[PDB]
């Protein structure tokens, strides 16, 4: 993928092009068990070292289960959930009888194994730990007898090692009310996760795409804490799925831009907003206004349509043209001339006012070019550093083809006596609007 | 608790009703120690296995012991405290000498006590660890002598079971500069903290509370890392006391309203401000503007009164009259006609402008609505998703009635030429001044 | 340090004094390297109880590598990096072929060493963990002849502790995509960090400095990782050098500032804007907006100067003289006059309106001032609480001086009927010119 960089010095703003999409679109769940032991605390006489390490070990998994027991009693709303509805649906069906005995026995030979639930969703289900076929044969006959058996070292270690990914899960579950995201390894291994990627119902495009970005993936999915029920652990791992593929994206960056005279209190400022990163998607464009909605891989941008706004594809327009109207560019105004940068994908948009010293700098040549006042850009061919004022940015080091659009600055066409310099959303036209109104004012005196 | 909601098509905006409060209006701080071992590094002959392995725990036990000691000569202050002031009060009588003497003497014999501090606090003390007691018994024999003695294998593994909490207590103070919230497992195991929350000085019901909503009191809790000193690690959990309880409790939900012409430049907008969590409170109404500051648990909302405002009563009038003279209802105001959607308690509201696909389905039936241009309600009877562009929305499955108030668009009311359009915090009466105003700048001429 | 404090009662707004600075303004990038096994699993016929546990943990230690590896295959971008580009850069470096083998004699002999990268670059490398060492030992003549050797119950029990700081790093590493912040002591202990410290290119003041707040400069580290290739596993601790010490260093605290008429619509307010921490440097003023990008300790501010903006001097003017034309002072207005208060750093600022309750209060005296409506302040000597509606603030119990600056609320200056009350950004002489052009609409009429 090339990617490369539009600098647009009529309205300060830049565009980072060649960028493919990811959005999701769906969620696959599928359910994860853990075997569990309704083992009931046993006494019996007992001394020796090595029992007690077996009943401490064995106090720290009952706790462990009851707590779960107590997290699953009352399990807490996440702000309208909706982000999980998909995985509280699947839980909500477990909770019905003979669910839990459905799950049971499909994985009562296997590991893994896709089950029809009783509402019509064909989950993949899987079973990550066995504690009740090691509590059984290997815990049972040293305190379910009437005198303690004598357990060898190698057990205790074994019941430490097997117990704690148990106990991880709990101490995650517990401090985040049975909702957490990322998913750990503790939830899902890379193993696992790896393997439930190539087991699912889709393409082998999205099978690399997924198991190339376990890390993504992992920030973008949902482990929900189901129930326990009948020697069964269940939670829900809800992964996303990307409907949207190699759709151009682009990300817009924007930098205010003021008129520079030497009075302050005479400058006006114009900045245009809905910066981030839009994706082209059936037919419109996915908008994404937050700034950690989109993880970016390569050339890759992954987003969750969730928090996206749908906007008609000429929205593109007020990059080529911002006076357009087939589509209302949207600006801000105010009279704060503080000078800033904005570091692109291939260079940094520079707004220098007032005093400030702004240049950009190469780490063997020293300064090889000083901003004036104004909103200007600098590619990253040559340039390390920028530094504003006294503050030092770093240029992104990716390879690609930057492109210095020249044009007079915007601001420029707006007489300053009638400008509206405190705008918050306003539109070009609404500016224009404004603008024809107070020229109105002055009309008729 | 029956749950209700009401759409207000006047205001695109929706209340959730039936909640109860549980507002924290108090701290309850108490004592967390950890007997320490005041042992110094010792070194004698050895190179059993044996040894090597208890030597390098306890290195792993001393580091964590200066670790505390570094951790403790400068504790940061967290942006004014303020909501740890109670606990900060704690440790700074902690400081004073006597202080933890007198802790010492209340934790000699059993694990928890309380003691009154030489401020006139009450607190509960408690002893979750003995180190110097397995340290000095277990351990001394063994490196204290001239020449080592060899332990047996399950003291190694015991200690290294005992010392793993401290070392998980200095990971957790180190990485957060002695102050942690959510309040984990091991700074207080669920045991611990439900037997702290059964021996407080309060009522049944609010043992009951806490007890039942362990998860979010921890997060709702502070650990504060107090002093080493004396074979002594102390800390302060500083708990929520809730003196708001069962108080009616509403969620109010507020969406964009523009008019629907035909040409864009021609529509105005407006949105009602502050939405979130209101519950009534002392004769006032506490409103909770952030959205992660109140937790829900079944029908209960968990809010902490540091993040409310306190508003009249009357406020709720921008529910039923917002043009009612007691309040001036809050509005913002725009041209930014972007199709949205909020999914409330029960239902969906959708504002829909332009070419947008908004829709409303059932996931066997297909689409069940269309949303004309406008706002518009939708129950969660029958529907399982609502989507908007190129986004889907899950509606909640929680039961309960909606009712759908009809009635004119405000929006409609408003001349569109001396509409202020761009107002950011403007009251229902402000822009009808600002009108009044622009109609007079109109009427001269 | 002496702290003091200033309430300005014309502005509603106080200056905290007698900080001292801590500035961000470089990076020292060191490289912390893991000497691994690069060993294959091997098969024996092996049933002994010890032979499982050790062929287990070498699994947890082989899935451990290759997560890594596919962690390594494909690192995100983290939003145009920049906080991160002098580590990313060392690790761009590191990928050369023969450089991983100049780090690898250097650290052949000893666990610290100086290294001139082949860029110019003198990082401080160490060797934190030796596996490639235990493993061939002590583990290969294990799985690696014909049969398998039996080892001894020290050597499982070592290599699960020796294992350990490897697979949390792959965990931490795993959920944060290769960039963790703040750097554990999984990443770099205490010790080490205190070694790296004292071994770097700086002033012993800036060692004493880094020593005393390892906390504060853990928060402001980047661990990144480099590369897994020829047994070495790679990664960079960037850590932050203050290039700007000791210089005067302020916080600004506003509240509104409103009109207290007992009509509601007839009251306007004000707010003084860009409260933060101001630090002098370097012949200008720092200022911090973001409120977590400044860690206190002591009288001590630690700051980033990647989220500052530069100001001129002269915008401390504002704290003397709002309506003085050096510095054009900003503010916002609106008609919003809900009650709040502002815990400062030596008292709290007031801002009572309606009929809410507002008052200060001493634990065993109680209410020792009750606030009158308008904007006030209160010391912290002889204070404890301050209410305000239905929530409680705690005074910060810190010792200094305040300085009550009596004055005439400026908001009483303006004439309400031309006031502009719903300005988001304005600035004084900004409002007093829309003030000008609303008097000149009025005048020809
Ligand atoms: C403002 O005046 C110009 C000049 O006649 C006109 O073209 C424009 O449509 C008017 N209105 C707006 C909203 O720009
Ligand atoms: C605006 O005009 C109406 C009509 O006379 C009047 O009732 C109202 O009080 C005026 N002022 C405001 C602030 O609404
Ligand atoms: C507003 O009027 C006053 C009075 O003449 C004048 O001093 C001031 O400069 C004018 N303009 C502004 C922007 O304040």
């Amino acid at each position: 993928q090339n990617i490369t960089e539009e600098f647009y010095q009529s309205t300060c703003s830049a565009v980072s092009k060649g960028y493919l999409s990811a959005l999701r679109t769906g969620w696959y769940t599928s359910v994860i068990t853990i075997e569990l032991s309704n083992i009931k605390e046993n006494k019996c006489n007992g001394t020796d070292a090595k029992v007690k390490l077996i009943k401490q070990e064995l106090d720290k998994y009952k706790n462990a289960v009851t707590d779960l027991q107590l997290l699953m009693q009352s399990t807490p709303a996440t702000g309208s959930g909706s982000a999980i509805a998909s995985g509280v649906a699947v839980c909500k069906v477990l909770h019905l009888e003979g669910e839990v005995n459905k799950i049971k026995s499909a994985l009562l030979s296997t590991n893994k194994a896709v089950v029809s639930l009783s509402n019509g969703v064909s989950v993949l289900t899987s079973k990550v730990l066995d504690l009740k076929n090691y509590i059984d044969k290997q815990l049972l006959p040293i305190v379910n007898k009437q005198s303690c058996s004598i357990p060898n070292i190698e057990t205790v270690i074994e019941f430490q090692q097997k117990n704690n990914r148990l106990l991880e899960i709990t101490r995650e579950f517990s401090v985040n009310a049975g909702v957490t995201t990322p998913v750990s390894t503790y939830m899902l291994t890379n193993s696992e996760l790896l393997s439930l990627i190539n087991d699912m119902p889709i393409t082998n495009d999205q099978k690399k795409l997924m198991s190339n970005n376990v890390q993504i993936v992992r920030q973008q999915s949902y482990s929900i804490m189901c129930i326990i029920k009948e020697e069964v652990l269940a939670y829900v791992v809800q992964l996303p799925l990307y409907g949207v593929i190699d759709t151009p994206c682009w990300k817009l960056h924007t930098s205010p831009l003021c008129t520079t005279n030497t009075k302050e209190g005479s400058n006006i400022c114009l900045t245009r907003t809905d910066r981030g990163w839009y994706c082209d998607n059936a037919g419109s464009v996915s908008f994404f206004p937050q700034a950690e909605t989109c993880k970016v891989q390569s050339n890759r941008v992954f987003c969750d349509t969730m928090n996206s706004l749908t906007l008609p594809s000429e929205v593109n327009l007020c990059n080529v043209d911002i006076f357009n109207p087939k589509y209302d560019c949207k600006i801000m105004t105010s009279k704060t001339d503080v000078s800033s940068s904005v570091i692109t994908s291939l260079g940094a948009i520079v707004s220098c006012y007032g005093k400030t010293k702004c240049t950009a700098s190469n780490k063997n040549r020293g300064i090889i070019k000083t901003f004036s006042n104004g909103c200007d850009y600098v590619s990253n061919k040559g340039v390390d550093t920028v530094s504003v004022g006294n503050t030092l940015y770093y240029v992104n080091k990716q390879e690609g083809k930057s492109l210095y659009v020249k044009g007079e600055p915007i601001i420029n066409f707006y007489d300053p006596l009638v400008f509206p310099s405190d705008e918050f959303d306003a539109s070009i036209s609404q500016v224009n609007e404004k603008i024809n109104q107070s020229l109105a004012f002055i009309r008729k005196s």
